[PDB]
């Protein structure tokens, strides 16, 4: 596969052209006054999006050289998204500025490696300054303000997010789902729910809603399948002797056992129900064990210390205040397990969370903890059409990620003033040689880009706005939407520290490396 | 794959061109004086259709940028069709008008998102006004008028639909089927007809029509296959002892039992007949249960509380006044069950219908309810060729959907006056800022489009007609077909509220979102 | 396939063009002030590499004739990289210089073969001079200096490598792996770790970290799978009688023995744990023998002297001070085996090393030796993105290779002065005839190329710098990074002798042979 090689300024110019194209495409979506971007899909309706990463990841150029810069900027945006979940457009603009300055400052005697060293030094100093400047979050109003700002200045989403986290705690489980109505909703699921329905409709006893209901019902857990008639008779004997319903959670119920259950329920009125055990693999056993602790019962069929169903006892069956089972989902509301073991199980789960880190394992552990502790909340966003629902879901997810980040770390002035306030810190550095001085100057000049872009999107001269902000007091910033200088903290225009620092770090790291190239090798295009 | 990017005015112009082409193609079929569109088909005779959604879906543009607008308008039309079943052309024209007005107002200082918010606020106010203006449907005359207007001014369609809904109630089951004669027909099916034929022709006892006819006949319902000769003798013995016919509905009849039945009938004249069970699986079980309840009999072979056929009893067999069985269908006319049991079964059916919604499940539950309660109505449309039959079926389906919507909610003045009468409600709004004022003005100017289009299709000046309508009383409108101003309600020109509000909402929602684009990303055409 | 033939100066010019292109692409990355080269990747992000062999291996030219020279230079670079691991760019530049000089001197009467003979003679003399000038490496500071120089002036890598070699000896096992933090980290592994996890979670006894810890635990080693319950019980009585925990390392634990162990641990609290054996095939058996020797136990199931598990003895069980086992890895820290046998094992392994040499076999034997003697060290390189991590990892690997080469042999002045100091040796040769004199002259003039290139990359006249170096004292060269003449050894600018001599030998060997061509036969391009 023959290859083409270009030397010197030509390759840099072409790469800069590609970077500028992608950055210009992504920059028009920045600020409260930004505008959306339409992407043409290959199978159906186009996407109308306002996310920087989504726009960046859907641009590939014909020329083989510009595509290199496009790919590098895509990597910057994707890394920022993966690390923080927000602040991708800021990363893109910062990377573009750094790349432009680096390409402009090269000369015959310059040493790009030392320039990169100086850039990294300046970035480290700026990040330290940001960490000094931060402040924690304590009030729900701050949470609501962060959520509102991250969601394109929409107040309803912020209020919904604040209510959700208030109800299920700040570090709970929250998810976004497609709605079917015009207006969004918040639904909170409490107790134990595992999305399974009764096997046979004959167990229905409450027609309204086609649901089966009990009160103070014995709970039976069986890890393995229930096949032999001899393996159930003691349980029904106990339930009928103590005049209490019985809910049978087992891997499955065989034809003979199911026939016995249904016939007894029909002809004697004995209150009994059966549901499939939830989860697959080790998750099934884990959930069964957790239910056993929650309801104070015992599980049958464990490989270790196996217990036989033929010798069930009244103390082995857990007690639950309420049980609801329908076509699709089942709910155990009020367990009766002892508190100490519940707390110990919670402690073990949280300890396990820190042991092994994988998205699936971590998510499963968090879901189990939420089920066993406080519950989960579901956000359903509505709209007139699918395009609207998707576009709103993007913003809602951005708001959730930003709010979580603001819970983890403090908050700083929004609107790009957080970076502008760090310029003074760069005047205390002592560059070792000339190249590090060049790098420090590059970072100092680049720190102003975000606020300038936000002002530019509003249709006003950004440079004058920045000049005015720098000379004003410490807490004064520019409110793009209103178009006047206000007290940032009071008005609630705030941003998490994690997002800002991650964006700056990733952008600088990638762009500085890019600016040291001298030769570019590509493949000749095929016919 | 390489991709192309366009900025600002060029993308807007191309997308507007595509939208204009699609809407111009679709809008020539609006109003009573509209003309048809011929769609070329790749496997037979072309379609000659006057339906907006079909024309919208049958258009794809060679260029990529215009295709985006075409696809968005297709989404609008499809959403309106699925939600309401009518009013697709109105939605298309409203979407075009909103898109054009939004594009005409974008400038450097403009803020498209706030314009969208203002548009949504205005649309909500207008829909509230419409719901205020709505009035309920009370008499069959309004049903006939709605059906007639929905079917492009065809009185026979309205009369047929009104008669059908009178016969089978206002919420019965009505289905449209192709015809084989010049004149359309209405057929009512009462009792329980399930389209199953006698297993052996030897049971026929009436030459004319080759139909098996019985009076005051026992019915034997079996969920399991009848094969054993032992299991079938007792029922025949009871029937012979009581000297009454007997119809067997079962999963299937085996060689031995079938041979016994046929030979007994032939050599002794015993009155018997057997048919397959209708439906499959759980549906079959439910159908058998419903017949058992209706006929006052008992079902054998049920998995829960199973009853075996060897111990059949006289009180376990239902009685039906009349039984008709032929090669294609079998009908049970007059059941002999308990009225309270029937009422409870209907209550359960409707309650289940109120639990979970799916087209298949809802359709099946409705079919069972109609069979057990009032029956169904079948409409057969006539024509000289398939093209005419399809073109008329389109209108008949539109009429059914419009009449159903009119039954569900109120009715408002037709001919576009319903929207024209809502303009004053927008004059009571107070925009928060300039952008919301621009959006409100956009909707205020858009609300006149339907009347203007209807007038234009008639060959007169739309603006003059709209102006004259606006200065008249609150009850006067324009009769497009006749060509004079009349009392809209008195002449019977009315439309459902649901159609109007759905069209307005969908069109505004999609168009306003479309009008906030700044960039378009599309794939370069391949080779 | 049709082929094309070229004669004389045409072919030489074409091949020289190809060689010049490749060498120009590769030489811009030489010295402390070099610049990086970007390679376009077919499936993802491009590489940003400052590695000579990587650049050379990724250039192919459309023209058939140039590809010959490109391929020959690729061969030079690959051979140098394989033999030494460093000094690829020096080899490439030397090869270009030799090829150009040889091509320049071919005439009607010249004899290329004799020129090659003279070139080889001069190269041998220069290599002898280098070996005479070398000195051994003694202090850790020299190791740090060599690592820093080879790592492109990065002191952190040098310090890390020096510390690692101090900890795990100067001939231990060091591996480079991708990290997950901003800063590179050094992790040292001691004892014996084979990355195997506990068979069943029930064995966990330390809640924090979900680990299993024992002190002074009996060790049972079984080459073959332990399945029959009778084959594991006697060890259990032994352990429960001596009141010590037992660790069962075997090929696998079947459901029977596994059930016995887990049940006893759960119900009686007996301290036991089991793990799979490491590695496959003969490696597994060798590892088991090594553990047996270290712990002082005996391996069960050996093909020779097959010792059945039914007769375990208190003295046949290994003893280990500490045991840690978790979901992924297990560790035995302080074995109680006899020292003398440990030595005999070590001498046996090292004796086996020298007999057979295959990369897999050498790696495995070295791993076993390190595990049994001193342990291993892991170098984790940090970074913000994949490109940065790869770029740093290249330099780290080059530093490791250079440090190993400098430990194996001596060190010589860096910056190209080592070769410059060897020119006087060539003045003592007496060419047999004219052609050998021409070859000696070619090598004499070529020896200056590395220093000239390094000076050129810094942005100064290379000729003046090399001339001033040659006329100065022996211990004075040019410091490119600072830009002044200094004492090379004192400043710590040194290189290994192996790298220099290998690069010179390979470059001369290939270029001299290339410079004796007269006809080039190439395949005609296809369609
Ligand atoms: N009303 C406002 N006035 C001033 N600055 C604002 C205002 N609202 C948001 N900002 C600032 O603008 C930026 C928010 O824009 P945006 O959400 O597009 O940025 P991003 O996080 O980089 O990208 P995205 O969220 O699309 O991935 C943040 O700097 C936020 O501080
Ligand atoms: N004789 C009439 N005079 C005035 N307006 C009329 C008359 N007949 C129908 N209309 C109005 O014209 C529209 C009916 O046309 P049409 O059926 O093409 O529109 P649509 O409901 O948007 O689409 P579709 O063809 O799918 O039903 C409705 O607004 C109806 O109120
Ligand atoms: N500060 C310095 N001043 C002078 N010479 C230096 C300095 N640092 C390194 N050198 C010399 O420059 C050369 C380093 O270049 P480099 O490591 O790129 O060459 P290479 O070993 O041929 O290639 P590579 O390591 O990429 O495979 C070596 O000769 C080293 O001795």
């Amino acid at each position: 596969a023959a290859k083409d090689v270009k030397f010197g300024a030509d390759a840099r110019a072409l790469m800069l052209q590609g970077v500028d194209l992608l950055a210009d495409a992504v920059a028009v979506t920045m600020g409260p006054k930004g505008r959306t971007v339409i992407i043409e899909q290959s199978w159906g309706s186009p996407k109308v999006t306002k996310d920087g990463v989504t726009v960046a990841k859907s641009i590939d150029l014909k020329d083989k050289y510009k595509n290199i810069g496009a790919k590098l900027i895509q990597d910057v945006a994707n890394n920022t998204n993966e690390e923080a979940g927000d602040g991708t457009t800021t990363a893109t603009v910062l990377a573009r500025s750094i790349a432009k300055e680096g390409f402009e400052k090269i000369s015959k005697g310059a040493n790009p490696v030392e320039i990169r060293r100086g850039v990294m030094l300046a970035v480290d100093a700026v990040i330290a300054e940001l960490k000094k400047q931060s402040k924690p979050v304590t009030t729900p109003e701050e949470i609501a303000q962060v959520a509102t700002i991250s969601a394109n200045g929409d107040k309803e989403i912020g209020n919904i997010i604040s209510d959700a986290m208030k109800k299920v705690g700040r570090k709970g489980v929250i998810t976004v789902k497609d709605g079917k109505t015009l207006n969004d909703e918040l639904e909170i699921i409490e107790g134990m729910k595992f999305d399974r329905g009764y096997i046979s409709p004959y167990f229905i006893n409450t027609s309204k809603g086609q649901k089966c209901e009990f009160q103070d019902a014995y709970v039976l857990l069986s890890e393995k399948k229930i096949s032999s008639i001899q393996s159930i008779v003691p349980a029904l004997e106990i339930a009928n002797a103590h005049r209490k319903p019985l809910v049978i959670i087992a891997e499955d119920v065989d034809g003979e056992a199911l026939s016995t259950l249904v016939l007894n329920r029909l002809k004697v009125g004995l209150q009994v129900v059966a549901v499939k055990a939830p989860g697959f693999g080790d998750n099934r056993k884990n959930q069964l064990k957790d239910m056993a602790i929650a309801t104070g019962g015992a599980v049958f069929g464990e490989e270790g210390l196996t217990l036989n169903l033929e010798d069930v006892q009244p103390h082995d069956l857990g007690k639950v205040g309420e049980v609801i089972v329908t076509k699709d989902d089942a709910m155990l509301l009020k367990g009766k397990g002892d508190k100490a073991q519940i707390e110990k199980r919670i402690q073990e789960i949280i300890e396990q969370l820190d042991v092994t880190t994988s998205e699936y394992e971590k998510e499963k552990l968090n879901e189990r903890l939420a089920k066993l502790s406080d519950g989960v909340a579901v956000l359903k966003v509505g709209g007139t059409s699918d395009v609207e629902v998707n576009e709103k879901k993007d913003r809602v997810t951005d708001a959730l990620n930003a709010t979580r980040a603001a819970v983890e770390e403090g908050i700083v002035l929004g609107g790009g003033c957080a970076l502008l306030r760090c310029i003074p810190a760069l005047d205390s550095l002592t560059p070792a040689n000339e190249d590090q001085k060049i790098g420090i100057e590059i970072i100092k000049r680049t720190l102003k880009i975000p606020a300038m872009t936000i002002a530019k999107n509003a249709g006003v001269e950004g440079s004058l706005i920045v000049e005015k902000i720098m000379q004003s007091s410490s807490e004064v910033g520019y409110d793009a939407m209103a178009g006047d200088f206000v007290n940032m903290v009071e008005k609630g225009i705030i941003d998490p520290t994690k997002v800002v620092r991650t964006a700056l770090l990733d952008a600088a790291g990638v762009a500085s490396l890019l600016t040291t190239a001298e030769v570019v090798v590509t493949e000749i295009p095929k016919e």
